[PDB]
């Protein structure tokens, strides 16, 4: 499956592939403001994340460090990244069909846009300025806008024994972004999408 992940922010970031345990395609890459970067990702991959992170530095070897989403301290990502971090997840040819999402249950960075470049279904959208509205609580001083787990870390928030419910924090990225996951047990707003579908993922697709 090819995955176009376009850079429209006014910022460079950093963009982000990997399914936990491993890099999808090189795992990372620098976009310029407007650079486009078409990655593979090899059918069936279940549990798959794109992701931007912010105001990296990197030396001659791809090692350094980013503000958010930091993986490991590596350009090319071969784990998940440091919260907060606005996350594109997906898993495809799951029984003949691909489910899509955004989630802010790892707090919020760059706003985005994923959607499919092919046929049968809608994307998903969360474009609103979390971090400019961001509660004072979950601010990060690295920058972004953390979730309540990775914050205060209580099972409430966390959904530790799978017994949570919405709270205040979780409230406000799901008003912000009705589209996106705003706790582990929230109401899904997962796409199915035909199985073997193409993507794009567009970081501040309105701004």
């Amino acid at each position: 499956a090819t995955f176009e992940i376009v850079n429209r922010c006014s910022y460079t970031v950093w963009a982000a592939a990997s399914k936990g345990d491993a890099a999808l395609d090189a795992g990372g890459r620098q976009l310029n403001s407007g650079e486009s970067w078409t990655i593979n990702v090899e059918p069936g991959t279940k549990g798959g994340k794109i992701w931007a992170r912010t105001d990296c530095y990197f030396d001659d070897s791809g090692s350094g460090i980013c503000k958010t989403g930091d993986c490991g301290g590596l350009l090319r990502c071969k784990r998940f990244g440091r919260p907060p971090t606005t996350l594109a997840e997906f898993s495809l040819n799951q029984y003949g069909k691909d489910y899509i999402d955004i989630s802010n249950i790892k707090g919020f960075n760059v706003p985005m846009d994923f959607s499919p470049t092919t046929r049968g279904c809608r994307g998903v959208r969360c474009a609103a300025d979390i971090v400019g509205q961001c509660p004072a609580k979950l601010k990060a001083p690295g920058g972004g806008c953390n979730d309540a787990c990775t914050v205060f870390q209580t099972s409430e928030y966390c959904c530790t024994t799978g017994k949570c419910g919405p709270t205040e924090y979780s409230r406000f990225f799901k008003r912000l972004c009705p589209d996106a996951f705003s706790y582990v047990l929230d109401k899904p707003t997962t796409v199915t999408c035909p199985g073997s579908s193409n993507y794009r993922v567009t970081f501040c697709p309105t701004a």
